[PDB]
C-alpha cells in the first residue's frame, strides 16, 4: 500500500504476509497483513468494531486490485517466543495468572458478541513490557475456514483443536476457544506442549490417551457424531496430578473445567474469571529484550 512504508517482514500468516509499517501521514508503526467474495469483506468489516484492551486492534480494512490489506496495532513480540526464552527457567506462576486472566477476559468480551476465534495457539497471542497479553486473527476463521496448509504450503497446527471439531462436528460453539486456551495454559505450567499431535488421528488419540476415551455416560451423544468409529481404543483416564505437576489444586480443578469433553459442560469464560484460583491475581511485568 502507497500510505505505508514497510521496515521487514515481520513472519508468515495461514492467509499472507505480514509486515511491520509506517504509515506516512500519522507516522504511526503498524503491523501490516497482505491476503493473496463479497460476504468475507462484510465479515471483516464488522471486526473493526470489536474492540477491548486484550484484543489486537483492527484499525483498517483495505480492499485495492482485487487483494486483502488487514492494518493492525503493533506488539513487539508473541507468546511463543516467549516461552522458548523463558524454557530453561520457566514463566512464574503470578505472570502465568495474569495472562490466563487477562485472556479470559479477551474471550468474555468476544463470546458475549457470538464471536469465536476457533485458532489459538501461542503464536497469534501477543505481549508488551506492560505486562499485558492480546489475541491476534480474531474472527478471521469465520471470513476464511482453517486450512490444512498456509500460502507457503506450511502445516496448520493440531495441538490446540478441540475434540468436536475433530469428530466432524459442523457446528461449533464458544467452548472451542476455551479447550485451546487450556492446552496453552498447561503448556505454560509445564514447559511442553499437552497434545503435540502429528495427523487429526495421532491428535485424537493423545487426548483419549491423557483424558480416556469418551463415552455416553461423560460425552452424551459422542457415538452418533460424523468421525467417531466403535473401532476406537478404549483408553482409562489419567489423574492430573501427573498432568501438570507442581500446579496446585486451584489450578488443576480450573483446568478440568476447561478441558472436559461435552462441550455444554466445559466452563464457559465467564465463570472462568469467578474461579478462585484468580484470588489473587496481580499484573507483573516480564524482562522483555527487545
Ligand atoms: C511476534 C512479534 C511480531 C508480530 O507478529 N507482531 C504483530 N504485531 N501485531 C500483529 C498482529 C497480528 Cl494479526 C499478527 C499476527 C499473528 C499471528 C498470525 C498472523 C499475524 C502479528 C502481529
Amino acid at each position: 500500500m502507497e500510505n505505508f512504508q514497510k521496515v521487514e517482514k515481520i513472519g508468515e500468516g495461514t492467509y499472507g504476509v505480514v509486515y511491520k509499517a509506517r504509515n506516512k501521514l500519522t507516522g504511526e508503526v503498524v503491523a501490516l497483513k497482505k491476503i493473496r467474495p463479497s460476504t468475507a469483506i462484510r465479515e471483516i468489516s464488522l471486526l473493526k468494531e470489536l474492540n477491548h484492551p486484550n484484543i489486537v486492534k483492527l484499525l483498517d480494512v483495505i480492499h485495492t486490485e482485487n487483494k486483502l490489506y488487514l492494518v493492525f496495532e503493533f506488539l513487539h513480540q508473541d507468546l511463543k517466543k516467549f516461552m522458548d526464552a523463558s524454557a530453561l527457567t520457566g514463566i512464574p506462576l503470578p505472570l502465568i495468572k495474569s495472562y490466563l486472566f487477562q485472556l479470559l477476559q479477551g474471550l468474555a468480551f468476544c463470546h458475549s458478541h457470538r464471536v469465536l476465534h476457533r485458532d489459538l495457539k501461542p503464536q497469534n497471542l501477543l505481549i508488551n513490557t506492560e505486562g499485558a497479553i492480546k489475541l491476534a486473527d480474531f474472527g478471521l476463521a469465520r471470513a476464511f475456514g482453517v486450512p490444512v496448509r498456509t500460502y507457503t504450503h506450511e502445516v496448520v497446527t493440531l495441538w490446540y483443536r478441540a475434540p468436536e471439531i475433530l469428530l466432524g462436528c459442523k457446528y461449533y460453539s464458544t467452548a472451542v476457544d476455551i479447550w485451546s486456551l487450556g492446552c496453552i495454559f498447561a503448556e505454560m505450567v509445564t514447559r511442553r506442549a499437552l497434545f503435540p499431535g502429528d495427523s487429526e488421528i495421532d491428535q485424537l488419540f493423545r487426548i483419549f490417551r491423557t483424558l480416556g476415551t469418551p463415552d455416553e455416560v461423560v460425552w452424551p451423544g459422542v457415538t452418533s457424531m460424523p468421525d467417531y468409529k466403535p473401532s476406537f481404543p478404549k483408553w482409562a483416564r489419567q489423574d492430573f496430578s501427573k498432568v501438570v505437576p507442581p500446579l496446585d489444586e486451584d489450578g488443576r480443578s480450573l483446568l478440568s473445567q476447561m478441558l472436559h469433553y461435552d462441550p455444554n459442560k466445559r466452563i464457559s469464560a465467564k465463570a472462568a474469571l469467578a474461579h478462585p484460583f484468580f484470588q489473587d491475581v496481580t499484573k507483573p511485568v516480564p524482562h522483555l529484550r527487545l
